[PDB]
RNA sequence: UUGACUACGGAUCAA
RNA sequence: UUGACUACGGAUCAA
């Protein structure tokens, strides 16, 4: 029983809310000192905003809470591997650590298609840990799309 | 080309607004049907939001007016080559064409360090044109950082 | 520590 | 068209 696992379950809770809203089931949690400072879930379809991915929303919420665009000492937990946009957002908010669940072989940019969080040419790189509760994180997606298609 | 200068002119004017606020002088304009539907300038320091880059703000404003996260038929004009975050946001909002002024040798991800807008593995790619009013776009930055250091 | 720097220069980079 | 698909499946990909 670890914090990483604990916080990921909280991210899965966010992913479930998204599923209840009819959105792709992806959730995110941001911590500082092992204290939740922000949480979010996918709201792209609900708000019709291209940036409404879970990580992106969480990052802006944490920035407001901390009073600065620099999220120093923060850790981001997300159920799915960050896409090109979120990976870049992580770089620009300078989050030092990212823990994610399932990999995204189709659009993942934190290890799959590329790792934008580990670029020597960027002014910031982040520690990247994957697999945390990936089975459960992955199940939410496959279930969602199964139903999406059936319907 | 002349149309491009017209809109980049408005992006520079927007960039100057950011300058007056003490922000890195970058501005953006989004058009649809040859009409301006959104404009914005850098607000990172003012709002203390890591996502407050000009094109990112313009994209969310564009999405709001269109009531859709898909920016079909839109053209983005920005005074500086989009960074990793903005390039990714451009991909996630599915903008068909991007026109930028000055190149960013240090962080540009639309041709310089890489081109996230021409990724074979992504579900979206855009036409990228560079150099429009390159000189004017570049000067703003050169001046900003010269004064910043002296400051 | 000095220098460089095109998204602050609180980052990064070179000695 | 027809299928596949892990950020809608309005995209992309494959025949
Ligand atoms: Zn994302
Ligand atoms: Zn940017």
């Amino acid at each position: 029983m670890t914090n990483d696992i604990y916080f990921m379950t909280l991210a899965i809770e966010e992913a479930k809310k998204a599923a209840q809203l009819g959105e792709v089931p992806i959730g995110a949690i941001i911590t500082k000192d092992d204290e939740v400072i922000a949480r979010a879930h996918n709201l792209r379809e609900t708000l019709q905003q291209p940036t409404a991915h879970a990580e992106h929303i969480a990052i802006e919420r944490a920035a407001k809470v901390l009073g600065s665009w620099r999220l120093e000492g923060c850790t981001l937990y997300v159920t799915l591997e960050p896409c090109v946009m979120c990976a870049g957002t992580i770089v620009m908010s300078r989050i030092p650590r990212v823990v994610y669940g399932a990999d995204d072989p189709k659009g993942g940019c934190s290890g799959s298609l590329m790792n934008l969080l580990q670029q020597s040419n960027f002014n910031h790189r982040a520690i990247v840990d994957k697999g945390v509760l990936k089975e459960a994180c992955s199940t939410l997606l496959t279930t969602f799309f199964k139903n999406l298609r059936a319907n």
